[PDB]
């Protein structure tokens, strides 16, 4: 169990990015979702099955990646998901606290962003644009789960845009743009979110 | 000559969504940029090596499409960029004006649009996210290479994010979101800017 | 109006492979599902708007092809998607019957096919993998969107593999495969159910 | 009956850059090489099948294209592919020289081009890369299939590097690069091997 | 040498789905197969040449991934792979007990897959489609290579449908698809061609 | 932050800017430009890196790659004097010195003589730079960290008649494709090695 994390609801950006790039059936904002990732990668379908037999929900996401699989499952009331996250960790015959505990590989502000680098983190990214002169944060977790919480919790905090996140691979990726004092809210929001699980 | 449409200085998102989409020398905010569209598409190898031999202007675009044929140079000096320009009209044997007048084909907004409708929007677009409740601007303009003005002045007129713009084609496809009286603002300057483009 | 085609329940293959090509809300074998395809096309934004905001019908599919446009919605409740094309077609002014009506432009069987096929087809398809020695069967449709109801019709009546449909463009492709027998079956289906639609 | 166009022997890099975006049996130089383009598109599946079941051939390319089709078909002995073109011309009630005679729509030489129009050749090309200084030969072919010929025996005539040939649409469109001289040498030969193309 | 597996004959479903996905020559149902595995990557052009240079088997596949790379050569002619495959081993100064024993990190069956999740899968995949009802076999081989030999024994021992294998990465992963007992038969005949190889 | 690769091209060879430029996902160089690389762990911390050099210095950036451990940054200028200011400016901001990179060591290198046309053609479809023909050699280098690869590229195409096939600076191995004859590939290989056990 690399990752398991509960969003009460989804903020609009994220569940907008999960809809515009994920391969699935499309959240919604404010619907609850629960992201696990594990390894074996392809065991993953276990626990999806496990989940969608359960319970009503349905999956944004399953990913199979070069060694780790990564599942959300998300549903408009919260006590269907927590009962597709408890079903999940029967089947798994861990707790919650089993789930390996996030690390933060990166944390960095860049303030007033060039716009030739603008240029290419957006030619690399599906959600909102960076503009040049916008403050960027950076966060980099370990497992790359985690990092759907850090995006949630910062687009719920401050007025900042999703760039984009990547919560599968060998390390999660988040990476948000706004005005600087915009940024450094949502920053100290992820971190805050990361660092209590 | 199809399109010959000079924007004076590339709006930011516009210009961002050129740097995520254009296959040459990508732009940044300021800079003034010419698209020209032209008949037939093959052609257009020939009038991007005018403008590159005669100044220093740098080309985000060139499409060969299956009839029509699109550039794009900028320079943040206008005076290259119409440099360019006139360069490239010169050697079609044609004036600015000779270009066709682009027309509104088609103009829509569509308020507060559901959740699920913003994600086919935005799977199959590559600019900003339209969100769940936003208004959305539809415009569609021919030819198709005036399109990129629509945006330009849609995104200077109003406080709107920039979906996706595809400026080649037979028709110009230029998708906005935002609040709707934002929206409600870029439509009229989208609009307005087609119409004020004298031509054939 | 180009197409507008009511499926009563979406057969397995024929949901799978939209959801395996779609970019909006998948469907699930057994839904009720409609497809609207009209011209001009980018007014399908606001054909999918008027649906969504007066049911509870979910889009599979928005396409702005070229010169038209397909959605899609689906409901486990035919009633829900009878609900939203009769939203769609008064919001478009016209009825049903005001469709156009398809005809089968071309069909075609290929017995047994070789190996060297087979793999050329595959690369250019999304569905199921047609095998050496199967038949072939390939339809035409005008319009293209009448597509979908040959694939379902087809899968209602035949045990036959579903390759790819692609029911945007000026006409609607089929690729199914199977025996020859199988594939008689799908054919007929197929080609009846063309037939059976009214429309001018 | 659009092209048909018997290749003797397939050029390297020609060969090469079938092998690079053909979705068929990869060919190697020195094989012959038939290419057949028929309108409708669609039969090219019927047209495929008759020439596999009657010879040895394999098929590097099969392309459906929104009107035409196109085959192309290669074995190392000449006998076999002109066995799969005899047997391709009986199956459709036509002679050789019941093709469409080729004619070159467009055909220009752009000298010393620059590395901002390189660039986007380049993005646009998955053939040899084009370097900036070096001349680029543009040509169109109409039908389209016959560009392939334009590029083996621009390439068995000139030491020039083939950038991107395309056989399908309604122009084939061919680009190559090299030295003024071996530009000039190359497009010679390009535009006198379809002149020399009987048909009607 | 990670990898290095003979088939006798390939099973119509892997050949359609090996012509379907690779890059190079593509085989036919029927042709005896060979994969080869190596580490570093980029090293396995040697071995590419050594078999081209010395027989006439046609490679479909010749992938440099991350780290590893992975070759297949095929012929109608059984004795045209042999000699391909002692060719590469001779090249190497290996004998074919060198090779890395594969393992079997996940071998699960899912009964009657929901809709959902499906959906997901075949989105994620090439060959055929799993429909929602029909039980799914999936299997991790390391090193990935030998997902191959799991996918032909399978579809030769049990009627069931090739979902997706991919034999290279860290990783071999492979699902089929079809009903409950089937899948239990092709599980059975893969599980019993891996474990049935040395190294 | 672990400086994996920092390398100063004093000049882009021709090939070797063209394929950044085919391949780059940013703003792309042209021959002759100096070129400065840069990999580091966390491969999201090089923004950090780009930012320092871009305010401080003119010098525009062809690469910025975060794949799935490692970044990688290019910085370009016709001014060698704009990109040693920019480097220098990277190594005062990471704290370290030049030769505190990880050094990098030639890991695998072969040259394979008369590549068969079967090989060539996966190697090309694989690839993105020059074609390999059949009967060229292929001269193979894998290097660690990646991104000293573009040293071994540039000094290649400086020391020989050679094309450049594919070049990977990033990921877990750097690897580098180069064809010509037998003697070119031969010359190309030493100096290629050569360059990398240079690097301290």
């Amino acid at each position: 169990l690399r990752t398991y994390i509960f969003l009460d609801a989804l903020q609009p950006q994220l569940a907008t990015f999960i809809g515009k790039t994920a391969r699935g059936f499309l959240p919604v904002p404010g619907q609850a979702s629960l992201w696990v990732e594990i390894a074996p990668g392809i065991a993953i379908n276990r626990v999806t099955d496990a989940a969608l037999k359960a319970t009503k929900v349905q999956p944004a996401v399953q990913v199979v990646e070069r060694a780790y699989g990564l599942l959300e499952v998300h549903h408009f009331d919260q006590g269907e998901v927590l009962a597709a996250g408890s079903t999940i960790l029967d089947k798994l015959e861990v707790r919650e606290e089993g789930r390996l505990k996030p690390q933060v590989m990166t944390h960095q502000i860049i303030r007033a962003v060039e716009a030739y680098q603008t240029q290419i983190i957006n030619r690399n990214s599906q959600g909102m644009m960076i503009l040049p002169g916008e403050s960027l944060f950076i966060l980099e977790t370990q497992p790359a789960g985690y990092a759907v919480l850090a995006a949630n919790e910062a687009e719920k905090a401050a007025n900042v845009h999703l760039v984009n996140v990547t919560p599968y691979g060998a390390f999660g990726r988040l990476y948000l743009a706004g005005s600087e004092a915009e940024i450094d809210a949502a920053a100290e929001a992820a971190e805050a979110a990361i660092r209590s699980v």
